[PDB]
């Protein structure tokens, strides 16, 4: 592995939820609100301890019933429905409410013996990370596996397979339904996974939802400070945190805080200590406020030289034209020539520097290396020497990225080549 | 302890449920709009319940069945209790006057509040008030389904939740008190015995009838022991049957035999024309022949207007009703028919005393047709003071009027509010 693959494994997961009922959840529990909502929470408190075990928190970030009409036409297929609902997830729901995977609960039956299906490998992304599942039993810890069965194919999880095993009974990615299916996940799963992870790194599971952006009703001891709660270190028998009273999920007596980098035996850490180091040349080592509990990361003055002067910082990360080339056109690829900018001279449709409101404005001479981005798709071969990544979607998509060097102490602003404002 | 005579011929009696089953809204959604994936459910569950009741001397036959697949017919809601309610009533005013049925079963895609997946009425079995159930289409896999509709069904037949001490093997019972998955299809001893108990102590009357093959709405299934259209025997699973005039593969008579069940049937052939299948149980009945075409023993009886319980009245197809009897019927024991002019009350064609319903009018009894109107009855109680007591139902202003082929006079009998000559 490299540094930041394995970096990336470590840090603690949390998966932002959101989850959808259908008018027939709606029917199912006498037209009630507050009864499907209980459903989905004690699912989603049954679905929490299981993830555990796998470095994930699960996190309820949004709830929505179509307590009024389907936004979708729910159907037998199962099939068609996914395809329905991440579509809608997709163009509607995420527009208005941004979370990391989303889940149908509908009370149809699907055709066949199947309570689910979902996008393998799916998560995070905006068009895919997407399951359906079939409220298919009275008992809830049944549905709850279910739900955290599609998740897990979302999770790059595939159906356990002869040798695989998590003890005398059936694991959640079991390829069937099995009332004795059990909590736990195969070492199979943990591997699957493990490698998924290693191949994707998705961004989106490494954001801490605010305590405020779960909508669940607090459980104290599922290892989440929720709202109502100042900390949370499991059950009093797991509670290693000597800060917290593990029965109330309240700091104990004479404690400011619990946990965080500026946290010390219960006390703030003084006003000026160190807490987070610098991990590269573009980040800068953090330091304790006295007063808060938490440590901010902050960055590294943009316009420092990085990356052997190759780029800028900016806000921490380093920019850099030959980055985004490989990034959009895949390994090998290399910055166009400078003459190839000059088709951001033309304000066009491909190239120009920036928009004011939808309308696109024309590069000046002295900005062409910061609108459309040039590379050349590597083969020797590639006769044609300039070459743009282009979306109808999003036409920003393509562009230079802002805080990009386009020429010695001087990075791209907002379709603008200007000097750093640094020495 | 004892056991009358009477008592274990209704044990013995083959019993038969005639359900009736209706889906709810929910389930029509929940099936994707489709009638017949609805159906097919239900039959499904129904292929599941029968094989529990067999165990139990039981054959639950489908009658009838009914999606409510434009509106519910009574509010379904969350709770058990309410929808039991509300169906039953619906069941009693509604359904029954539409077909005829010894039980009926909710199916309901709603979840009931709490633990429950379904609510029944205890020992409610052919009551036209309480012969029926609720339940939860609770779990995708129709087994469960079918084992909770079968321990509503159970209720009704008089048995209650298991005991911890109660077992029926490894798995728990059908009568197991709460939902659970492992679920087997068994009936546990504790079941059985109050089961016993309960038919021992009601005989109730409905499930001692029969179906016709063409009453049954479900699909045929050949292995059942029932013989349902399109069949002409069935003996169940082939590695089981013993019945040697029928193919158990294709429910089929068997090369060679003619018959394979019956009075007027004998070792696969029909008994010979002129035997005797059913000797007469009483002074009305007759004894029956065979006919050599066929299985069946049809029962006939005496010619009606033969005198009988000693010329108490004359016999009306098979039966020899008289004033006393009904009476008895009406009242309970120790009622007596009242004085001959007590009917006189008939004359009067008033709200409950006349001879008959002309168009729906109220026609008074004629002098001579006095007893053939409301049957005037009085109990034996030594605190009462009235000579004449009518029995009297607004719902069925006919209920509690003489009975028809009732001796009203000497040689003559009831036929229509008049007091007719029995040589007719
Ligand atoms: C209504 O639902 C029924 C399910 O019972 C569908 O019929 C089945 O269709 C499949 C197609 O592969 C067959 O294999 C089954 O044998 C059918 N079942 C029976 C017994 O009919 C039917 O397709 C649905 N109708 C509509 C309009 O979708
Ligand atoms: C709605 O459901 C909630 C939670 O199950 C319950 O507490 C409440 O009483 C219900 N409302 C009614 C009266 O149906
Ligand atoms: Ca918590
Ligand atoms: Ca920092
Ligand atoms: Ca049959
Ligand atoms: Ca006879
Ligand atoms: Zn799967
Ligand atoms: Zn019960």
């Amino acid at each position: 592995l490299t540094p930041e693959q394995q970096r990336y494994l470590n840090a603690k997961k949390y998966v932002k939820l959101f989850l959808v009922a259908d008018y027939i959840m709606y029917l199912k529990y006498g037209r009630n609100l507050t009864a499907v909502r209980t459903r989905m929470y004690d699912i989603v408190n049954v679905i929490t301890p299981i993830y555990h075990r796998m470095n994930i928190h699960v996190a309820l970030v949004g709830l929505e019933i179509w307590s009024n009409t389907d936004k979708i036409i729910v159907q037998s297929s199962a099939d068609v429905t996914l395809d329905l609902f991440a579509k809608w997830r997709a163009t509607d729901l995420l527009s208005r409410k941004s979370h990391d995977n989303a889940q149908l609960l509908t009370g149809i039956n699907f055709n066949g013996p199947t309570a689910g299906l979902g996008y393998l490998g799916g998560i995070c992304n905006t068009m895919y990370s997407a399951g359906i599942v079939q409220d298919h039993s009275k008992i809830h810890h049944l549905v709850a596996i279910a739900m955290a069965h599609e998740m897990g194919h979302n999770l790059g999880m595939d159906h356990d397979k002869d040798t695989c095993t998590c003890g005398t009974r059936p694991c959640v990615m079991a390829g069937a339904l099995s009332c004795e299916a059990s909590f736990l996940f195969s070492d199979c799963s943990q591997k699957d996974h493990r490698e998924f992870l290693i191949k994707n790194m998705p961004q989106c599971i490494l954001k801490k939802p605010l305590k405020t952006d779960v909508v669940s009703p607090a459980v104290c001891g599922n290892y989440f400070v929720e709202v109502g709660e100042e900390c949370d270190c499991g059950s009093p028998r797991t509670c290693r945190d000597p800060c917290c009273d593990a029965t109330t999920c309240k700091l104990r007596q004479g404690a400011q805080c619990a946990e965080g980098l500026c946290c010390d035996q219960c006390r703030f850490k003084g006003a000026g200590t160190e807490c987070r180091a610098a991990k590269d040349e573009c980040d800068m080592a953090d330091v304790c406020t006295g007063r808060s509990a938490e440590c901010t990361d902050r960055f590294q003055r943009n316009g420092q030289p990085c990356k052997n002067n190759n780029g800028y910082c900016y806000n921490g990360k380093c920019p850099i034209m030959a980055d985004q080339c490989i990034a959009l056109f895949g390994p090998g690829a290399t910055v166009s020539q400078d003459a190839c900018f000059q088709f951001n001279r033309e304000g066009n449709h491909y190239g120009y520097c920036r928009k004011e409101q939808n309308t696109k404005i024309a590069c000046e001479p002295q900005d062409v290396k910061c609108g459309r981005l040039y590379c050349f798709p590597n083969s020797p071969e590639n006769k044609n020497p300039c070459n743009i990544y282009y979306s109808p979607n999003d036409e920003d998509k393509g562009m230079v990225l802002p805080g990009t060097k386009c020429a010695d102490r001087k990075a791209c602003s907002n379709g603008q080549c200007v000097d750093v404002t640094t020495p």
